[PDB]
């Protein structure tokens, strides 16, 4: 028989770069492990694959349906702080191994608010956490800019992200942000928010949120003739950003998981080869056939690392018993993942650290705007 896993994520809708990218990631992994026998001779199947569109209510309905199935031995959870936090108690109760690929809110994994101390026992995160992200972004802004304005989405991703970022700015001796506010995902009117910035004479605007929404922010900026550097979070720089913003992406900068920047580590380099072999120069690869785009780390290979690690836990436990698998994953030290080396412990359930992140900026060559290392 088989190893059955469940998965729900934003497969359709405004934020489907995450869910569908992660879906692709997991399928490829399954194939790879499957080509060589499965996990200790047991073929892996994604028995339940569900779409929540990044909606928290749908996530719950989807996780309810997955948990109900007794044959599922593990889960790749949804993209989004909303979906994740919404389902997190149901999952912690059930107690089967649960991979958080994307959601950056620290309490998702460490309810005790101490990163690397007292995690939810069955939750393993492949996110770039907000407090971790705040370090690089905090530093860059606190040295480059005088009055920063911050805008963020209303979910925990935006909420925590800002407290982590404002603080990281203070810590690097930068001045407290001259303007702040939240929007709710989907919000079309940010003129209100971009006007507060414009009137606050910001040096720059830092945004924590997602591509579709970031694009609106930037278009609102040009509409209000507020043209200053836009410093985005990793998740903001997705495909919808550039499609919505077009050539106005020039001058947007961001912190990003750097797995696909040159020079790549071997496993990032090898993954890229397998990905193109399977999917081609697709939406996630991007429009350079020679170079996979940077955003793949947060849209695809986190899903990849999550799958491979879950499978590795099973391989090492020699069972599908949750508590066992949980323990096994904790055995895994020095795992060379695509996005980072993984070294879990009974108390450390995340992997990515600042060395996996750099600051990039949209710059142009000829008539072509490219992300490049700061
Ligand atoms: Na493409």
């Amino acid at each position: 028989d088989t190893i059955k896993i469940g998965m729900t994520s934003a497969l359709t809708g405004p934020y489907n770069e995450f869910g569908e990218g992660n879906r692709r990631a997991v399928e490829l992994a399954v194939e790879q492990w499957n080509a060589k026998g499965g996990i200790n001779g047991k073929k892996i199947e994604i028995a339940m694959l569900l779409d929540d569109q990044l909606n928290p209510d749908r996530a719950v309905q989807n996780i309810r349906a997955i948990l109900d199935n007794k044959d599922i031995v593990g889960i790749i959870g949804p993209a989004g702080s909303g979906p994740m936090l919404a389902v997190i108690d149901m999952v912690q109760a059930d107690g089967r191994p649960y991979m958080n690929p994307i959601a950056q809110t620290p309490v998702v994994t460490y309810p005790g608010e101490k990163t690397g101390e007292k995690p939810r026992p069955n939750v393993f995160s492949f996110a770039l956490q907000n407090d971790i992200e705040a370090v690089a972004m905090g530093e860059y802004l606190a040295k480059k800019f005088k009055r920063v304005g911050i805008i963020h989405e209303s979910t925990a991703y935006g909420v925590t992200g800002v407290d982590y970022l404002a603080a990281s700015i203070a810590k690097n001796g930068g001045a407290k942000p001259v303007a702040t506010d939240s929007y709710n995902q989907g919000a079309q009117d940010m003129t209100a928010q971009v006007a507060r910035m414009k009137r606050a004479n910001v040096d720059a605007i830092a945004a924590i949120g997602l591509g579709k929404d970031l694009a609106v922010l930037r278009r609102t900026m040009a509409r209000l003739n507020v043209n200053v550097p836009l410093a985005a979070s990793n998740g903001a720089l997705g495909q919808p950003y550039q499609e919505g913003a077009g050539e106005l992406t020039l001058g947007t900068l961001g912190t990003m998981i750097g797995a696909f920047g040159n020079p790549m580590r071997a496993p990032a380099a090898d993954f890229a080869k397998a990905y193109k072999a399977k999917y081609g120069t697709d939406r996630w690869w991007g429009n350079d056939p020679e170079n996979p785009q940077l955003f793949m780390a947060i849209s695809v290979s986190n899903g990849y690392d999550a799958a491979n690690i879950l499978f590795e836990g099973i391989r090492l436990a020699n069972s599908t018993d949750p508590k066992a698998v949980i323990a096994a994953i904790e055995s895994i030290k020095d795992y060379q993942g695509v996005n980072t080396a993984y070294t879990f412990s009974k108390e450390r359930h995340h992997g990515i650290e600042t060395d996996g992140v750099k600051v990039f900026e949209y710059v142009k060559k000829g008539d072509k705007i490219r992300l490049e290392p700061i």
